[PDB]
């Protein structure tokens, strides 16, 4: 298990996001399903290209699993995944901008909604989640593991968990006053509002 200190200003963002009163959460799942998305077009995309991107999985879709005994919400997709390049440095290096720019809105009257103008709307996991953790498996490497509690640092290792295949995990270790976002009338209520568009199929697992 290898530990990571955040760039700068992503710490910043991060206790703005946790620190702020704020109380239009819901949007967080918005911003995550997009990344989804956002992942679903980039492999459909190259395997027009190269048709044997998806010998790790021909199936492009959105699951969201809500687990009460966890206190888990998951959203999984079988999007292009990540490199551990990408998890350790890369999409933060370029996160740090968007990161710079938003937080330079919110002081200028802007809100916590519009995070993903900025590119960095997976943070808004942090509105909801005390601990969040990316289980990422790209075509041209390993599955790897990605975790933060925030503080200020983040761990990354290889799972050793089940087999992805090709995709991202995006595992909510739920705060103890956010399990609504664990009820089916809750969630299917704010995949409506904000989702309801998406051109994947979003599946949205009930409970046993
Ligand atoms: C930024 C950022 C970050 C993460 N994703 C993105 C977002 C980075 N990003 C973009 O901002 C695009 C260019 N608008 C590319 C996405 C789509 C990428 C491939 N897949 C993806 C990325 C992120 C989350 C989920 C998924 C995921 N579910 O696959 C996660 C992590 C690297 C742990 C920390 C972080 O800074």
């Amino acid at each position: 298990v290898e530990t990571f200190a955040f760039q700068a200003e992503i710490a910043q963002l991060m206790s703005l996001i946790i620190n702020t009163f704020y109380s239009n959460k819901e949007i967080f799942l918005r911003e995550l399903i997009s990344n989804s998305s956002d992942a679903l077009d980039k492999i459909r995309y190259e395997s027009l290209t190269d048709p044997s991107k998806l010998d790790s999985g021909k199936e492009l879709h959105i699951n969201l699993i809500p687990n009460k005994q966890d206190r888990t919400l998951t959203i999984v997709d079988t999007g292009i995944g990540m490199t551990k390049a990408d998890l350790i440095n890369n999409l933060g290096t370029i996160a740090k901008s968007g990161t710079k720019a938003f937080m330079e809105a919110l002081q200028a009257g802007a809100d916590i909604s519009m995070i993903g103008q900025f590119g960095v709307g997976f943070y808004s996991a942090y509105l909801v989640a005390e601990k969040v953790t990316v289980i990422t498996k790209h075509n041209d490497d390993e599955q790897y593991a990605w975790e933060s509690s925030a503080g200020g640092s983040f761990t990354v290792r290889t799972d050793t968990g089940e087999p992805m295949g090709r995709g991202t995990k995006v595992i909510l270790h739920l705060k103890e006053d956010q399990t609504e976002y664990l009820e089916e009338r809750r969630i299917k209520e704010i995949v409506k509002k904000h989702s309801q568009f998406i051109g994947y199929p979003i599946t949205l697992f009930v409970e046993k």
